[PDB]
């Protein structure tokens, strides 16, 4: 996240880390939400690499002893079956984790609520964006959870030529686009949390941002929009 605050240890519980074994180690590559105590949602971009993965819920220091962590194998993965690696603008960047073991939920550890299906949020609606991503474009991925403030541009202005024209479809949510705060990359697959009568739910999947850099503006970081995949979700949960 470049131009994020540090979130406070409690704020996001149901952020995860998306991680993968190098050498004898493992080391963040995106962000998730936890779903269920055995589910996680991530961008299906994240899980295109052959890799062994792992969860952390309950994390905020990537680097440090939290006290609050719990670490959980990557059992099965689900992507979304119209996700094509070749052609991230058409959407469908979306995967379903279901985990080895089902996590202990605590103030550190929540299930992410999502939208009711079919909801689109007016132009300007207030979101967080959240995650360890890099701080700035090229630059290093943050030791603690970062959160941003990056408002939504609804589908006619983020579509306009100015900012994304036909890359954005639908399908998605645009936040920011400011030039000084976005997502970055390693926040793939994390959160977008706005607030909708009085309660955050998670709309976004965090999926691109420019290929000219994280914070440009007139390029906000663009998520798939999580209210149009609530029956995919149910449907894959309710089968594996
Ligand atoms: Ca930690
Ligand atoms: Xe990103």
């Amino acid at each position: 996240v470049v131009g994020g605050t540090e979130a406070q240890r409690n704020s996001w519980p149901s952020q995860i880390s998306l991680q993968y074994r190098s050498g004898s180690s493992w080391a963040h590559t995106c962000g998730g939400t936890l779903i269920r105590q055995n589910w996680v949602m991530t961008a299906a971009h994240c899980v295109d690499r052959e890799l062994t993965f792992r969860v952390v819920v309950g994390e905020h220091n990537l680097n440090q002893n939290d006290g609050t962590e719990q670490y959980v194998g990557v059992q099965k993965i689900v992507v979304h079956p119209y996700w094509n690696t070749d052609d991230v603008a058409a959407g469908y960047d979306i995967a379903l984790l279901r985990l080895a073991q089902s996590v202990t939920l605590n103030s550190y550890v929540q299930l992410g609520v999502l939208p009711r299906a079919g909801t689109i949020l007016a132009n300007n609606s207030p979101c967080y964006i959240t995650g360890w991503g890099l701080t700035r474009t090229n630059g290093q991925l943050a030791q603690t959870l970062q959160q941003a403030y990056l408002p939504t541009v609804d589908y006619a202005i983020c579509s306009s030529s100015s900012y994304w024209g036909s890359t954005v479809k639908n399908s998605m949510v645009c936040a920011g686009g400011d030039g000084v705060r976005s997502g970055c990359q390693g926040d793939s697959g994390g959160p977008l949390h706005c607030l909708v009568n009085g309660q955050y739910a998670v709309h976004g999947v965090t999926s691109f941002v420019s290929r000219l850099g994280c914070n440009v503006t007139r390029k906000p970081t663009v998520f798939t929009r999580v209210s149009a995949y609530i029956s995919w979700i149910n449907n894959v949960i309710a089968s594996n």
